[PDB]
């Protein structure tokens, strides 16, 4: 029933304006056009303000006031460098990773236009579902940029989440590669908003966050949760993996927070830096129809019949991105509106169509214990966690899933 997605011409032009990654939405907005996707989808236009006071107001609900001047500081300034200058970026990590260009406020505000406007359509029930691949940073923090994210559009929305009802709860799923560590910081204390990440976690492997805690004692490390009544809602899975193995690793999972939690929004993140085919080389997704981790998980959010926002992030490899984009996007549209889509195999010709190659299939060319304590822990950590909530479940049907 009227699934949302955001693009805009200025949103184009600012959201592919950044050298890390290019014209990845450039190609991800062909590639849906080229599938003849776009009129099946219903444009959600980016958020404007009305006052330079009221974005700041929006920005700093979670940013500080230093921080936004600083990079706006950045950006007026890339537009050399002095050491008061300097000295302020690196206080705030605007540089090395995260590395100034004339368009930085521009593009990292866009994104939080878009996530907000998505919220917005979300919260006014004109779409059931709403899809923005301008955003998914959720390595930005109040006052640090991590990761190429300077602004986290993804916190923002999900605070931005009225009918009779009850108390409003929001479910973050994270599906990057990398842990969720800043809406999972944003929300360390918030039992509401339940914060789950599946990401790899090594030594070494940026962030690190998301994993056992080390500290200085003789006891086996364990998980931090939350802190105050925020406690034991962080969920992380950290994997040392194919499509199957991570589909069944996230399953249960996601199906137990559902169940528990009952919450009245979802926010997905699909950052494509699982992709086998990406140039950091962890996992082993794939965007395959036969039955892809991502599809799955998808395909099981959406069987919840709960208003979801779907966000994009990760991902180096642009035409695969795309590929993967478009095709959960196809999938959403077929199991909100219930109208099947043959998406055609064989890529149709578009503009961006040389850099598809060299096959041409919409199909990326790629031919293909931990986990039970893994569930035991999060199995616990959710009894918990429900039991601080007093939530009622019943405790038989959430230990069968597992
Ligand atoms: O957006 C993301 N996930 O969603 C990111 C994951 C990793 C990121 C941070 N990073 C990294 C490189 C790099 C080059 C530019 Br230009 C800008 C940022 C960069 S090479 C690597 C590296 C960094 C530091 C030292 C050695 C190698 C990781 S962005
Ligand atoms: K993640
Ligand atoms: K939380
Ligand atoms: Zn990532």
């Amino acid at each position: 029933m009227s699934v949302g997605i955001v693009y805009g011409d200025q949103y184009r032009q600012l959201c592919c304006s950044s050298p890390k990654f290019g014209d990845r939405y450039a190609l991800v907005m062909d590639l849906i056009n080229a599938y003849k996707l776009i009129p099946e989808l219903s444009r959600v236009p980016p958020l404007q303000w009305d006052s330079p006071s009221r974005m700041y107001e929006a920005v700093t609900a979670f940013h500080s006031t230093e921080y936004v001047d600083a990079l706006k500081k950045l950006q007026m300034l890339h537009c050399e460098l002095t050491a008061d200058d300097e000295l302020l970026m690196d206080s705030f990590s605007l540089n090395y990773d995260c590395p100034g260009f004339p368009s930085v406020f521009d593009y990292s505000l866009a994104a939080v236009q878009g996530s907000l406007a998505a919220a917005s359509a979300l919260i006014c029930r004109h779409c059931e579902v709403v899809i923005n691949w301008g955003g998914g940073w959720h390595h930005a923090k109040r006052s640090e940029a991590s990761g190429f994210c300077y602004l986290n559009d993804i916190v923002l929305a999900i605070h931005r989440l009225t009918s009779p009802n009850r108390q409003t709860r929001v479910l973050y799923v994270d599906l990057d590669l990398h842990h969720g560590d800043g809406v999972e910081e944003a929300f360390w204390y918030s039992p509401r908003v339940v914060t789950f990440s599946v990401h790899h976690a090594s030594p070494g492997f940026f962030p690190g966050t998301g994993t056992w805690n080390m500290v200085d004692n003789d006891k086996l490390p364990i998980f931090l949760n939350g802190a105050g009544r925020g406690r034991f809602s962080a969920f992380n899975l950290p994997l040392e993996i194919n499509d199957l193995d991570w589909s069944n690793a996230i399953g249960p999972i996601l199906d137990s927070l559902n169940i528990v939690i009952q919450p009245s929004y979802v926010v997905v993140q699909c950052g494509a830096d699982c992709l086998a085919t990406d140039p950091h080389r962890i996992f082993r997704l794939t965007n395959f129809y036969p039955n892809s981790g991502y599809l799955y998980a998808i395909k099981k959010i959406l069987s919840w019949k709960v208003p979801t926002l779907i966000l994009g992030g990760g991902g180096y490899n642009f035409p695969d991105t795309a590929r993967l984009w478009t095709r959960v996007t196809a999938l959403t549209i077929e199991e909100v509106k219930g109208k099947k889509m043959t998406i055609s195999p064989e890529i149709p010709e578009h503009s961006y169509f040389s850099r598809y190659g060299p096959d041409f299939e919409l199909d990326i060319d790629y031919f293909p214990d931990s986990i039970q304590k893994h569930h035991r822990r999060i199995l616990e950590q959710l009894r918990n966690y429900a039991d601080l909530n007093k939530l009622i479940y019943d405790y038989d049907q959430v230990y069968q899933l597992y």
